[PDB]
C-alpha cells in the first residue's frame, strides 16, 4: 500500500453560543451552504483528517466526540479515530483521523495559551494541536480572541502572546515559535475582527449582504485591514470570503442579524462581521490549496454560524536509506554562499547563525558574521563563504529537495534569537549556485532578511 504524496484535511470553526447543537450538522463537514462549497459528487469521500475548533462550547468533550464521530461515519460509512482533544475552558480542538492513518501519526502535542490579565484574564485564549503525519509536521491552533469593535489592538496582541507560548511541534527547535515549527500550520477560530463601519449603517450593511454584495464591507474588515498593515498574521493566507457575514444572528434563523446594543452585550453593537476565520501558513514551496471556505446555512442554535475550510496538502514519506537516519551520507551537501542578514535592530551585539533541519543530525551554528552599516541605517551582517558546508543524513534528491532550512540569527552576547526563517530545498538545480531569500521575524513580527546563494548536492 503506497504512502500519499497529498492528504485532505478539513478545518471548521464554530462558536457554538453556549448552547448544544442541533440534531444534524453533517452540511458543516460537506462544506455546503455559502461561499466556496464543495462538490456533491464528493459527498462520500472522507477527508484524511477532520480539525475541529469550537468557542463557547457547552458540552463535556464525551458529549462532542460522540456527535463528531456519529456525524462522519452517517456521511462517510468510516468510523474516525481520535488523534487528539484539548480544551481550555469553552475552547475546545478535536482531531479525528481516518483509520488508516494511525501508523502514520506520532508525535502528538496539544497545548494552550490564557490571554490577558486579570479583568481580561478567564475565557479568551488558544488551545492547539501538533503531530507529524509521516515526513511532515502538522501545526493547528484554535483561538477565540478579545470581543467587540473597538478592540482590534487587544486581538493583534492575543494572537502574538497565542504564538509566542504554544508549545507544539518539536522542542529541539528553541528559537522558532510555531510559525516556523511546522510543514503546514492552520490557525483558526472565532477571531472576533468587525466589519469597521459606523454604527448608523448597520441597516445598510444588512441591505449589502442581502444582495450577496460584500466587497464595500470586505474593504473595512479588521482583520483583512491589519494583515495588509503588517500588524497581525503576518506570513499567513487566508481565502477569498465569498459568504455572508458569520456573526451576530438571531438564534433558530438565518433570516435576522441581531446588531443593536442590549443590556446581555454590554451595551455594544454588533455589526455583522466575519468573525469566524480560518488562516494557514505553509513552508515554501509545498503544495497547499485551499478547496472550499464558507459558511454553512443550516445550522442555527449558534449567533454564530459554522465555517469550513478544506485543503490539499502536500504530505512525505518517511525516508530510510542504507545510510541515513544514524549517520551522514557524505554524496549530499548544501553550501551558503554571500550570505548576509539585513537587520532592523540598532544594537551592536555580534551574530552567529544556527541552521536547524530534520535532514541534518542535530542543528549547525556558524561562526560570527561581520557588521556593517546599510546605507539606509540598518545592520548588515556578512557571512561571505564562511557558512558551515551542511551534511545531510539522505543523499537521495527525491528526499532531500523536498527538505527546508529553518534559520536563527543569534546574539553572542545573550544567545537570543533576532529573526527566524526558513528557506526551500526545492531548488530548479543542483551542483548549481541558485538565489535564496527569506524574510526574518520574532515574535511573528519582521525583524529583517536574510539572502545568499545556496550550492545543493544530491546523489543525483
Ligand atoms: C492528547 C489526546 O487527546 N490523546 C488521546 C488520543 N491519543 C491518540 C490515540 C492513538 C492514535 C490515534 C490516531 C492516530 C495516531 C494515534 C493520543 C492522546
Ligand atoms: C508571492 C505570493 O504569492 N504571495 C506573497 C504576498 N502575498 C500578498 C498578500 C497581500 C495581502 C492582502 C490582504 C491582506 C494581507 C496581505 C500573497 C502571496
Amino acid at each position: 500500500q503506497p504512502e500519499p504524496d497529498m492528504i485532505t484535511i478539513f478545518i471548521g470553526t464554530w462558536n457554538m453560543g453556549n448552547a448544544p447543537p442541533p440534531k444534524k450538522i453533517t452540511s458543516w463537514f460537506l462544506s455546503k451552504g455559502q461561499g466556496k462549497t464543495r462538490d456533491d459528487s464528493a459527498d462520500y469521500i472522507p477527508h484524511d483528517i477532520y480539525v475541529i475548533g469550537t468557542q463557547e462550547d457547552p458540552l463535556s468533550e464525551k458529549e462532542w466526540l460522540e456527535i463528531l464521530k456519529h456525524s462522519l461515519q452517517e456521511i462517510t460509512s468510516v468510523t474516525f479515530k481520535t488523534v487528539a482533544i484539548h480544551t481550555l475552558w469553552n475552547i475546545r480542538i478535536v482531531v479525528l483521523a481516518k483509520p488508516e492513518h494511525e501508523n502514520r501519526i506520532s508525535h502528538i502535542c496539544t497545548d494552550n495559551v490564557k490571554t490577558g490579565i486579570a479583568n481580561t484574564l478567564g475565557n479568551k485564549g488558544a488551545v492547539g494541536v501538533s503531530f507529524m503525519f509521516n515526513g511532515t509536521s502538522l501545526g493547528f491552533v484554535n483561538s477565540h480572541l478579545t470581543s467587540g469593535s473597538e478592540k482590534k489592538l487587544r486581538r493583534n496582541q492575543n494572537y502574538m502572546n497565542i504564538l509566542r507560548f504554544l508549545a507544539l511541534g518539536d522542542k529541539k527547535l528553541s528559537p522558532f515559535n510555531i510559525t516556523h515549527r511546522f510543514t503546514h500550520l492552520f490557525w483558526f477560530g472565532d477571531l472576533n475582527y468587525r466589519v469597521d463601519l459606523p454604527t448608523w449603517e448597520a441597516e445598510t450593511i444588512i441591505q449589502k449582504i442581502k444582495q450577496q454584495q460584500y466587497a464595500d464591507l470586505l474593504s473595512h474588515d479588521q482583520l483583512l485591514t491589519e494583515r495588509r498593515e503588517q500588524k497581525v498574521f503576518l506570513h499567513f493566507e487566508e481565502e477569498e470570503i465569498t459568504f455572508a457575514p458569520t456573526y451576530r444572528f438571531e438564534r433558530l434563523t438565518r433570516d435576522k442579524y441581531a446588531y443593536t446594543k442590549q443590556k446581555a452585550t454590554g451595551m455594544k453593537y454588533n455589526l455583522p462581521s466575519w468573525c469566524d476565520r480560518v488562516l494557514w501558513k505553509s513552508y515554501p514551496l509545498v503544495h497547499v490549496v485551499c478547496q472550499s471556505y464558507g459558511s454553512t446555512s443550516d445550522i442555527m442554535t449558534s449567533d454564530h454560524s459554522p465555517v469550513f475550510a478544506t485543503f490539499e496538502a502536500g504530505v512525505t514519506s518517511q525516508f530510510v536509506s542504507k545510510n541515513g537516519p544514524g549517520t551522514v551520507d557524505s554524496q549530499g551537501q548544501i553550501e551558503f554562499l554571500r550570505c548576509y542578514a539585513t537587520l532592523k535592530t540598532k544594537s551592536q551585539t555580534k551574530f552567529y547563525l544556527e541552521f536547524h533541519s530534520s535532514c541534518l543530525e542535530s542543528f549547525v551554528k556558524s561562526q560570527e558574521g561581520e557588521n556593517e552599516e546599510g546605507s539606509e541605517g540598518e545592520l548588515v551582517v556578512k557571512f561571505g563563504e564562511t557558512l558551515p558546508k551542511l551534511k545531510p543524513i539522505i543523499s537521495d534528491p527525491e528526499y532531500l529537495l523536498d527538505q527546508h532550512i529553518l534559520i536563527s540569527i543569534k546574539s553572542s552576547d545573550s544567545d537570543e534569537s533576532y529573526g527566524e526563517g526558513c528557506i526551500a530545498l526545492r531548488l530548479e538545480a543542483t551542483e548549481t549556485q541558485l538565489p535564496i531569500y527569506t524574510p526574518l521575524t520574532h515574535h511573528g513580527e519582521l525583524t529583517g532578511h536574510f539572502q545568499g546563494e545556496i550550492k545543493l548536492q544530491t546523489s543525483q
